């Protein structure tokens, strides 16, 4: 019931990146070896970058960082002895290290048992924090280890003493494992630094992606300047020291890279850009503070949120920036023209007071709900303009912060509650003040460093809307597996994961980006466009008998115009001269995807091709994109001379009068908005649209118009004429196939019936596909036969209807969605009837009946109802829809023939269904066949055709497996064993086995091509095959009995 939305802040202004592969200690001798001038410059540069001079007594673990020292490039008795004592031997002017430490053949490991030997828990933490700052990692065991082929880890004398004092053992093991004593020199403690802080564009993109997949809905961004970036060369070290301010600064070139990438890879992610001038107060009124707030990418989208502080920001720790009123007014004016909603960064009480009075009206006008960010536990100053005196303006007063910090150190549960109460009591007046002056507002909380232990409890107490985490606020993360309980955070995603699991523990859920965009009124344009169509068709029934395509097209007129403008922009971009080989397709497809237009691979796309009979179709993707480009440029008058390079391929050119008209292209676009892929097939977006009340009806109507327009285009082509009525084919043991015409004996002789999918209609290509699917299913079950005379029956749909209308893909898709929108089991197609009456109807009669020339038709025996043989059916794609339409017709005849409701249940218990990639909803509360349902998350076509939430993967266990398999090589080995069956019982006894967490890898270990029946069967787990094995090798038995046994 209670939910938070998580903001991730991966960069920030203050913390700095520290390279794990840089030396962390410089002996005195190495510096003293320099000339006085260069030595002074080097040392002061080091000390400005965190390096601290340190006496002898520290220990080091180094390997691989030596370099020869030629004194000609720059001895002394004080130097010469130090070098020799530190293991250097001279050879004229050249020094080199002959002393060498143990290699890293076997990773350095400080065991959990070794650390736990130490008495002081505070000492353990500082050790764990120091090593993890240096790039050491924590094992699952709870130990510390080093993975790289070089190492240079140092600990100060202070560490060594306390280690020796606490336990003069523990220090033992380091010495026994290659660590050794050092002299005086300089040391990099890495204070306010981390090896995981992203300061480059690519690093920031990656950190954002990690945060989002862990559950973050909003990403707070900063960028860092590199104008003062330099490297120090140290004598005797083969790796230079990186120096620079890494100053908080708005870098336009970085955002020019970051934003389009995120828009492509993370389309729904709410992007929040910092306008902060922290680190450069003299630029407080600079237009640079809004220069990054513009439209990015081909989609021309702006950031959704930008930082806004109605008052001065003055940190007690130093730094800060001013926010003059005219400047802020220019900001708000600019935000409005670009579509940016401000987020009020509430640093101090003056901000609050300015917000609820003078800025109250301008902020409401800036868009509702008003967004607030509570920067709590960060010491702030107010400065008197007259005297210059400072006072505490912090949300939590400094005495209270210092108090709270002490209770956190106590570590006891009682000190925690007192800490929470202190924090909440101080923040409550501010929270209440904001709610009282802003009827529509969202308030989030952030806490710096140690106080993050209060983050969840305080946020709950104040009933806040959002919680923020990230490296910007804290560099550590709590981990109970680690001695001390705390370690360096391996990124913001690490902390988001911690926060998410913490909320899960308390039964508190989180809000994803898509849902939040609705709550804040920030829905994406394509989502808005689809809902605009949903609204325009809201009063039309999903029944094809009650509405015409012309009427549907007429209602979508303003939306077609909206799409036309998008297509114009894609056309212009394509007409901007490129490439010569068949890589034009790669160019076109990338351009199309970026503009939101998804070029789909239709099986029946060859219907538009003149010379289809002489086409190979294995290279049918390349000309799809080519003709698509031609299809867009020709009507507008653009040259297609670059294209028609399909001549250099093996016509594939599509005739001009086979070009799709504008409204048809619009319809194709609209039905492609739900369940989109991101740019590189890493994820599925726009999953929310499925949950709309009018979703299925809208899709049914869209495909209705799409069917009409496509058929008209097919009637003017030399596409293969289709045949009336279904085909029946038996496969026994490569399988041999026969073609029954009027035999009920085939049904009795066969183990498995294979229902038709969408493309398997009665015509040359359709039969070929129908055969291939049948062969795949028979090779699948036959393989199961040889593990711990196989006969199959395959059904092909009718290619023509009663009125002579051709059956195409859109016809089946409409039927699919129309079935979804049917509340009572009353809807069924003509194609379903032909299959039903010849396959299912005889199971309800007493004897052979009369069948017409169209193969359509013209009692009970309750004792023999249990005697009916178990009908085992395979289903794929739209197969589950066709199946449920058979159940509907059975009820219609069964009720007409007369049977108890329980009798019909017994009738349906004599049948079984296994569906791979269910592209239609399973009506759980209907009378019908029990189903085992296996549908993949990346099966976008099945997803778009369904409304069940079980198919959607959210951050968790299944999401973990998915991301592991995204980086894993050898995709052919992949099986979805991790899949979890969910079990449901309907009102009328229908049983559904829903597998969750299922997904299918492609050849590039991505998520494309997730509808192939091959991958569904290929990646099938061993435990699943056992179920089918039990199904196959079963006596005269019931479904409910057989399936219920599988629940143990
Ligand atoms: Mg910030």
């Amino acid at each position: 019931v209670k939910t938070f939305y998580i903001t991730a802040a991966p960069v920030g202004a203050v913390p700095k990146f520290l390279d794990p592969l840089e030396p962390k200690f410089i002996p005195h001798a190495l510096l003293e070896l320099l000339p006085a001038d260069r030595r002074e410059a080097t040392i002061k540069a080091l000390e400005a970058n965190g390096w601290e001079a340190v006496p002898a007594g520290g220990i080091v673990r180094e390997y691989g960082y030596d370099a020869p020292i030629d004194l000609t490039d720059y001895a002394s008795a004080t130097v010469h002895d130090a070098l020799r004592n530190n293991g250097w031997t001279p050879s004229g002017s050249v020094w080199h290290r002959t002393q060498t430490s143990p290699s890293l053949a076997q990773p350095p490991l400080i065991t959990r048992n070794t650390l736990e030997r130490l008495s002081s828990v505070d000492l353990v933490r500082q050790i764990v924090l120091q090593l993890t700052t240096f790039g050491w990692t924590a094992t699952e065991d709870g130990s510390l280890t080093w993975a790289h082929d070089r190492i240079h880890t140092y600990l100060s004398p202070d560490f060594v003493e306390r280690m020796r004092a606490d336990n003069a053992a523990v220090l033992d093991s380091l010495f026994e494992n290659g660590w050794r004593m050092c002299g005086a020199g300089h040391w990099q403690p890495g204070k306010a630094r981390s090896p995981y802080l992203p300061i480059t564009a690519n690093g920031i993109v990656d950190a954002s992606r990690e945060a989002l997949r862990e559950g973050a809905a909003v990403v707070h961004l900063h960028t860092r300047a590199t104008d003062d970036q330099a490297t120090l060369a140290i004598p005797g070290l083969n790796t230079p020291i990186g120096i620079g301010s890494q100053r908080n600064h708005i870098v336009l070139d970085d955002y020019d890279r970051i934003m389009p990438t995120l828009l492509d890879l993370e389309p729904s992610a709410i992007l929040n850009l910092s306008t902060s001038a922290r680190g450069d107060r003299r630029a407080s009124q600079s237009p640079l503070r809004r220069a990054h707030l513009k439209r990015y990418g081909h989609a021309q989208l702006a950031p959704d949120v930008a930082s806004f502080s109605p008052g001065p920001v003055v940190f007690q720790a130093g730094g800060g920036y001013d926010n003059p009123n005219a400047f802020l007014a220019d900001q708000l004016a600019h935000f409005a023209e670009v579509g940016v909603r401000p987020e009020i960064e509430v640093f101090n009480h003056t901000i609050v007071e300015n917000s609820v009075t003078l800025y109250q009206s301008p902020l409401v006008k800036a868009g509702v709900p008003v967004l607030f960010m509570l920067v709590a536990a960060v010491d702030q100053y107010h400065r008197d303009p007259v005297s210059g005196d400072t006072s505490d303006d912090s949300l939590i007063d400094v005495p209270t912060r210092k108090a709270i910090a002490k209770l956190l150190q106590a570590g006891t549960d009682d000190a925690h509650e007192k800490a929470v109460e202190l924090a909440a009591t101080q923040l409550r007046p501010t929270v209440e003040k904001l709610r009282d002056n802003f009827p529509s507002c969202k308030i989030s909380l952030l806490l710096p460093g140690p106080f993050q232990a209060l983050l969840v409890d305080v946020a709950i107490a104040l009933d806040l809307d959002g919680i923020r985490v990230g490296l910007e606020d804290a560099l550590n993360v709590f981990d109970a597996r680690v001695p001390g309980g705390v370690r360096k955070a391996c990124g913001t995603g690490d902390q988001v994961r911690w926060l998410r699991r913490e909320l899960e523990r308390r039964g508190i859920g989180i809000v994803d980006a898509e849902t939040l965009r609705d709550e804040l009124g920030m829905s994406r344009p394509d989502v808005a466009l689809f809902r605009q169509a949903e609204a325009a068709l809201a009063h039309y029934p999903a029944d094809e008998r009650l509405v015409s395509a012309d009427t549907i097209l007429d209602a979508l007129h303003p939306i077609v115009d909206t799409y036309r403008k998008i297509e114009d922009r894609l056309a212009a971009h394509l007409a901007s001269a490129p490439a010569d080989p068949a890589a034009l397709a790669e160019h076109v497809l990338t351009a199309a995807r970026s503009f939101g237009i998804t070029i789909r691979s239709f099986v029946e796309e060859l219907d538009r091709y003149e010379d289809h009979e002489y086409l190979v179709a294995r290279y049918i993707q390349i000309p799809q994109a080519l003709n698509f480009a031609r299809e867009l440029l020709v009507p507008r008058g653009y040259s297609i001379e670059a294209y028609d390079r399909a001549l250099e391929d093996y016509s594939y050119s599509v005739r001009v009068d086979q070009f799709k008209p504008l409204p048809l292209r619009c319809l194709e676009y609209l039905v492609g908005i739900p369940c989109r892929y991101n740019s590189d097939y890493s994820n599925v977006v726009n999953l929310g649209l499925r949950q709309s009340p009018r979703y299925s009806a809208t899709m049914a109507l869209l495909y209705h118009a799409l069917r009409e327009l496509t058929l008209e285009l097919r009637d003017r082509s030399n596409a293969s004429r289709k045949a009336c009525g279904p085909l029946w084919t038996v496969l026994e043991t490569v399988r041999r196939d026969v073609a029954p015409d009027e035999l009920a004996a085939a049904i009795a002789s066969v183990d498995w019936v294979v229902l038709p999918s969408t493309p398997t209609t009665n015509y040359p290509l359709g039969i070929k596909l129908s055969n291939g699917m049948a062969q795949l299913f028979h090779g699948f079950v036959a393989q199961i036969a040889a593990d711990p005379p196989l006969r199959l029956l395959a059904i092909t749909h009718s290619g023509r209807r009663d009125d002579g209308e051709t059956v195409i893909e859109a016809s089946m898709l409409h039927n699919r969605f129309a079935l979804n929108a049917d509340p009572s089991g009353i809807y069924f197609s003509e194609e379903s009837q032909l299959i039903y009456e010849r396959l299912i109807l005889p199971r309800l009669v007493d004897k052979p009946a009369k069948l017409a020339y169209t193969e359509r038709q013209l009692r009970i025996n309750a004792e023999q109802i249990e005697r009916l043989p178990l009908l085992k059916c395979f289903a794929h794609s739209s197969g589950i829809a066709t199946a449920q339409q058979l159940d509907v017709q059975a009820c219609r005849d069964g009720e007409r023939l007369g049977l108890t409701g329980d009798e019909l249940r017994a009738f349906f218990d004599r049948a079984l269904l296994v569906s791979f990639g269910s592209a239609a909803d399973i009506h759980l509360d209907w009378l019908g066949t029990s189903v085992v349902d296996v549908t993949a998350f990346n099966d976008v076509r099945s997803l778009a055709g369904t409304t069940s939430r079980h198919y959607v993967i959210q951050p968790g266990e299944h999401a973990d497996v998915l991301q592991h398999c995204l980086v894993h090589t050898q995709p052919a080995d992949y099986r979805y064993d991790h899949a979890t069956p969910v079990w449901q019982d309907g009102r009328q006894g229908k049983i559904v086995a829903r597998l969750t967490g299922v997904f299918l890898l492609d050849d590039h270990a991505r998520l494309d091509d997730g509808h192939s029946i091959r991958r569904y069967l290929a990646a099938s787990p061993l435990w699943l095959r056992q179920w089918i094995a039990r199904f196959h090798d079963a006596p005269a038995d019931t479904g409910a009995h057989a399936i219920l046994r599988e629940l143990q």
